[PDB]
């Protein structure tokens, strides 16, 4: 019933809407026409996209293929994403507008202009250059949410070294892991950051990665908790005491990069047992997160926006930081959890700062729906005027319970379908789109999707079959760091396409809706597992021989991770040998994968290659639907 | 599940009923073939049924267009429909017939014989008669549901004077614009009615609306509680009083009117800001609630018949008077609510008078359904031989709760579709019908129902679309007062064919299912209301600029109004100004058109025509469910 | 959703199963392939089957027609079902196996191998000997589930004597009517029988029962109880005063009976007024028990095999004693109930056997989920491998529980369709097929089911119609005792195929659904009751003119009955006659055939011919699904 209703837009939105406005200059009132011509026309779309940022030289060619499925945008362009984030806003009224209103876990906070952003950034451009960092060179990031870490990446970007952000709830073996494998020479830390009243370590952490690291060359460490931690002499070195050296004046430019240079490699878990480096580049990553940002969340002049991601994730780099900063949006950054103090935490915010964009996930708001319809109603959430979610599908009533109480029953919904390797939202709505609870809507403009068979055929309207994209977009991965094979997969498993390793449905009109991954990712409170990473992160442990996990539907989380284990023969199987595999997952991964489940078998089926069948596992336990 | 299967009719019923005795006559044995006979043969079957009443003077021709779509039945026949309900029974074994079981809201009670009632109504004829109403004036009732009520129709009808009944629950408004709309001369009302125990003080609503009546020249009052009420010489004079002076053995005669004369006005809201008064005239009115009341209710000379309808509606008009009169049945006429002294009443009252015929409606059910199974089974009702719900659709819990509580899980119910417009039942089963949970069933004798599209092509079995009628029926309306171009707009939406502003859906096997309106119309608590009237209830108000009413589902109402208000800059929108603005529309429309709910807004949506879109309001609250 | 998942076998049980290793020796991996080739070649099959058997004389030809539709198998054959469940393992290792593991009622237990069965049965053949029981010669069976059950079964069996089995929860009208119908010369019963703590007085309800059976000429009674219970003179005599006088080493040898002749004879309720004696015979049967028994339930000779269900029926002849001892497993014979001395005790017989197979009813399984998932997570039940279910559809939550509860989420269900009528399973899973849960899936070996429309075209997948089967199969019944027009009906309904009298579904992968009974049969807890011999049990009484017998559904029984009764005129219809009717029912036919609703009436349906028809009178309560 309710899945299939639809919600048409709120008074006076279609005819404000970026989107409105783009169309009306290329003849179009309906967006479905307009559409059809932006498939058509996807050229001309992004050389009118483009020609809104700032570049240093122009681009000979919007599009080209290298070496199939290799390809380039805006060739031979030279750019630098950190100018249309800061610089270009230097001498005009944007440098006093606030760029980042930054809340604190403990209610503390801090509202940096445009301006203080440019300095401060340009300063830690100078202590990362006076210590040998320069154009190509990784610099990794594990840092709380708080403004250095976001002047750390537009400093990264600046210089044209690759960032690499590791989420700061990964523990040491993840974070030796990425480190490693893109082989980072310096790291940028915190002595710590704060989670809900709660020092989290991050130093010592770091400093158990770091040790077989052989890379690093160089710590830097926030002063943000302030408590005492260890500092080894020569590598280890506070960023405020080389700060302290660095006058208030100091200017590093730009470096002028080719369009197609690396932007950063951002680590996702995949099919295998290592997590790949997805590389996004300056030029068109830049273009198609300006793009999307400007007409999913229709920024104006005087919208503040929070997008409660964490920045160690996609949806941060690209919807936090890069694409609202290239809108001159003012922008929320938040160190803590929903919950703490209270569970109207979120709500405090968005009346405490006046948010009018918020986009969250459906994580948080199946957390907050426990907590009664009592908590939002005692803020003036009237400020809001669009609300979004990402990561994962949104059920019916969360959906329902998110319009009605924090969208008093009037506020559009963007639900945006995307990847970290896609670089920006492609399916979405936009504001002048009537939305059906729980679809994903229609296609951005230029982005052909569609869901075929095994072979590539149209299944046609109502039938589930695979999501692909047909043709290319600006924001799209370049290459997997260091394994370009595991590229080319994304275009040779169906001829010709993209596949997104998502099933998916379209309805009548057009609307998509993502069931989920086809293959062995897992997504556990909005956070992307592999199945074949979490087995060797159990692997690693003496006690046992094999594993395979799986994911099973969880109210909260969406999924949890459960896993069956074969544990070397003699091995007594006990509540004890649970509890310390869990530990051994939590203290090298990190939480965020640690098995809610495990069961202790003697036996799995293996294909005779040797390789797990994991769904054959989890059919025995959940069994398989038909078809 | 439930509503897809087929309950057989009980012992007994099938052999001995009405329908079954006319279907033999004609060589039948099967409805279905009947049915088709009775579409080819409409004339013979509606001269059969006319024969059965008293005519002054013969019709030349059943059915003829005047002015398509205007038309007329039994052209030049002399009637009355009082004759046929009360003079012709004289001299006959029916005059000491009960004809109505009164019983009062405090439980007092009263039989009245057909004797009785027809020298009640002669002598009322009389008063009404020197004060000088006579054929074609309009009298006014607004009468609580006793005796008087019965006898004051009738007494209009014996003198050809139209009758325009006002309910009760209306506030001074709703009745003023009534009698303004039709030109009133004279109002028929009393001191108060009883309703839980409580006064209505009818009489003091009667002054204020009297006061912006210019036409009224005279107010008759029954003395039925006794309170001092305000009486301006003159004008107003109790009924008591003059019938002092009319003996015991007066006679007012029949007016012999014409077949197509009026019998009565009844103002039903609509698509507009003003109710429209329907036109009923006797004779083919007469001959339509005759057989549907002989045929559906199975009417036989042992029956006690009990509709819960109030008269001021058409169901009270159709089938408590008229129909059941006509058929010499006993009927109960009570005047209190389903819930006082407890909420066991009905039960009390079909066990006291042993009635076999309860023809109820779905708001009664859900109502009772609420106070448990215990309440009926505390009561003797196997005395009822037929069920039947009228006004709105009755979901299948609600349908299993009245067969099983009240039909100890054998008794058919009539669940009967049609509207004020349509002067009679138009689809129902009959007593040889198998029922189908919360179907309406096959179309009565004649009556040519169909789904069409908006082009009026069929949709054909399982699919949604509108009901309509192809060929005129007996009781239809024959205009709308002082507006023929309202009436035209029935028969001229989709060419040539009734258009009921319903949505329906016919299955297989013939069963039609009516969804709801397709227009403003909202009903709540049994009573139809209007979008556009409840708006004008408001924006009548300083407060306020404009309105928009909707309706949304209820669980006991089955829908309530909601109401979405711009008020006049400035004004501070609060909860006391929102209950002001509901006791604004409390006390001069009535409590039935009071919304429950009211919101403030600072826009609505509008046509370039600047009218109210209602539908996209209640899509924004609601959804709009796809086709 | 839950009923349309497939869940694959779990570890090592496929590729070690006996089906697959039968498949593997004519050519076939895959089931489907090998089930093609089963009915081209059924013959073949049969012989395959047959010759893992000891004959005294092999057979001329497998299958042929005798006066269609009476058919034979193994012609000419000689055998003995006896000497394969016993002698055949005399000097082998077999003889010190435990055949049977009786378990009372109150905990006391014993075990006995096939060597003291041999010996015990061989004993019990030659006191029914020295009484005159010869071969042809009916003898009834009216016990407890005790060893001496087994042993009395198999000497019948060895003497070529047709056993009549009396299910222990009938009462004396029952118990005499079965054996008049038949004929039976001795009685075989016992001082009484113990379920729940309680003494069950089988003898004094065969004494009853005797006094109105004019052909039997003893009684043989087995001290079980050991209570005073009475004995006539001549009569009576107790089993333990004869087999005193019966050394030990005593010998009755098989008698080499034909193929088609009499094994046994077991009433089953039908659509007559009066139970029906289905016929079984020694070869098919035997060979078709034997097939089923090793295929389905995967027998091996580790395997500790329990069915719970009662000997009485045709669950416990096939697939308690005669199947299983063919194979050659170790049997749990069970004497009480699952829920005394408490609701685990089905769980702790299953810990100390170390059962490896537990077939049982949903009927079990529903009672059972009522007390939680507590009680059987206190006992091991590791030892399981298959688990099985009969006799009603299992409705998918109930399967899920016996699937995770007793099953750890992984064992298979084997669900299977058969009846009374058909000897032996027909329709059920292997350990080689994917489940669907509440699914019978695909048909065994040389079994062609269909489903198909009155006239017997395919109704194709996913339509409901009827069941039915289009060649013989071995253990099928050759006739109905003293009525072979009633045998002919089962052929004769729809040509040339044999009716069920069940509806079904086939869907889209060929697994087959059983919705139920299309005849007057009601099962209630397990048990196979006939509305019309329900009717007759009420109609002898004489209050009671006339009577319907309905099922309805019911959570825990599954269908209970309600009767709808005419009584006599005059007479009182009153709580306390519902209360002597049930009683008058319980005390004749027995408690699993006790209404558990009565309602009066004074009228029912009836054909022209005077038959009541039942369907209106459901219908009437429940509808009619339409169809
Ligand atoms: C941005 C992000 O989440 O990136 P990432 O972590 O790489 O995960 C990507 C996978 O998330 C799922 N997914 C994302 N958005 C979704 C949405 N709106 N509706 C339903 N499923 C959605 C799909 O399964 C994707 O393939
Ligand atoms: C007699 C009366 O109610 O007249 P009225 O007040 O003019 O209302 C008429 C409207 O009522 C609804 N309606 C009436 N009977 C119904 C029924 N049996 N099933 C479902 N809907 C029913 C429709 O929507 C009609 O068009
Ligand atoms: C063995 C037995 O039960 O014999 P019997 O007492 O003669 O009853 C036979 C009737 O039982 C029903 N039935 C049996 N097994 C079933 C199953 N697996 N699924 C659904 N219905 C099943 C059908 O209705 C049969 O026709
Ligand atoms: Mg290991
Ligand atoms: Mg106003
Ligand atoms: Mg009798």
């Amino acid at each position: 019933l309710i899945e299939e209703r639809l919600f048409p837009p709120p008074e006076d939105i279609v005819k404000n809407a970026n989107i409105t406005a783009y169309m009306k200059s290329k003849g179009f009132d309906d967006y479905e026409a307009f559409y059809r011509w932006s498939l058509a026309n996807r050229f001309e779309f992004w050389n009118d996209m483009a020609k809104e940022l700032h570049w240093f030289e122009p681009w000979k060619s919007t599009f080209e293929w290298t070496d199939k499925p290799f390809f380039k945008w805006f060739t031979d362009g030279k750019f630098n994403i950190a100018y249309n984030c800061l610089d270009r806003y230097m001498g005009t009224p944007i440098e006093d507008k606030v760029a980042f209103y930054w809340e604190g876990d403990d209610g503390s906070s801090r509202a940096y202009t445009y301006k203080e952003m440019y300095v401060l950034t340009n300063r830690v451009a100078k202590v990362l250059q006076n210590q040998g960092v320069k154009k190509g060179d990784r610099v990794a990031i594990y840092m709380p949410m708080i403004p250095e870490m976001a002047a750390s990446v537009l400093a990264c970007a600046r210089l044209g070294a690759p960032h690499m952000v590791v989420f700061g709830g990964f523990a040491a073996s993840s974070l030796r892991d990425r480190m490693n494998d893109c082989d980072a020479k310096v790291l940028i830390t915190a002595d710590g950051g704060y989670r809900g009243g709660k020092v989290i370590e991050l130093k010592k952490i770091a400093d158990e990665a770091v040790a077989e690291t052989p890379t690093i060359e160089k710590v830097f460490v926030q002063r943000h908790t302030g408590f005492e931690v260890p500092m080894a002499e020569g590598r280890d070195v506070y960023l405020d005491v080389l700060l302290n050296d660095i006058p208030e004046d100091t200017v590093v430019p730009c470096e002028p990069v080719d369009s197609e240079d690396m932007l950063y490699i951002l680590y996702t878990s995949g099919s295998t047992g290592k997590p790949k480096g997805v590389v996004h580049v300056h030029g068109g990553y830049a273009v198609g997160c300006y793009a999307t940002t400007k007409f999913v969340f229709d920024i104006k002049p005087s919208d503040v926006f929070w997008c409660t991601a964490d920045i160690g994730w996609v949806t941060g780099h690209s919807y936090t930081i890069y694409g609202p900063m290239m809108n001159a949006a003012s922008i929320v950054l938040f160190e803590g959890i929903p919950t703490y103090p209270a569970a109207d935490r979120f709500w405090s915010i968005v009346e405490k700062y006046k948010v009018n964009i918020i986009y969250t996930a459906p994580t948080a708001i199946r957390s907050l729906m426990r907590f009664g319809e009592e908590l939002p109603a005692r803020h003036d959430l009237s400020s809001l005027r669009i609300l979004g979610t990402v990561g994962e599908p949104i059920n019916p009533e969360a959906w329902m319970w998110y319009r009605k109480n924090i969208g008093h029953n009037e506020l559009p919904i963007m639900d945006t379908w995307w990847q970290t390797e896609t670089g920006m939202i492609l399916i979405s709505p936009t504001p002048i789109l009537p939305l059906k609870p729980g679809s994903a809507s229609r296609p951005l403009p230029t982005i052909e999707a569609d869901v075929v068979n095994k072979d590539g055929k149209p299944v046609g309207p109502e039938h589930g079959g695979f999501l692909i994209i047909r043709h290319p977009w600006p924001a799209q991965m370049r290459t997997i760091f260091g394994d370009p094979d595991r590229y080319k997969t994304y275009w040779e498993t169906i001829p010709d396409v993209y596949f997104a390793g998502d099933a998916a449905t379209m309805d009548k009109m057009g609307y998509f809706r993502i069931q989920g991954r086809v293959d062995d990712v897992i997504k556990v409170s909005g956070h992307r597992l592999g199945s074949m990473e979490i087995e060797s992160s159990l692997v690693s442990h003496p006690a046992v021989a094999e594993a395979a996990a799986i994911g099973k539907p969880d109210e909260v989380k969406g999924e949890h991770v459960k896993v069956f284990v074969i544990l070397r023969n003699g091995v007594e199987p006990t509540e004890s040998l649970a509890v310390e595999l869990k530990r051994h997952v939590r203290t090298l991964v990190g939480p965020l994968a640690t098995p809610d489940e495990l069961e202790f078998v003697t036996s799995l089926p293996k294909t005779r290659s040797g390789k797990i069948m994991r769904r054959v596992v989890r059919a025995r336990e959940l069994g398989e639907p038909v078809g």
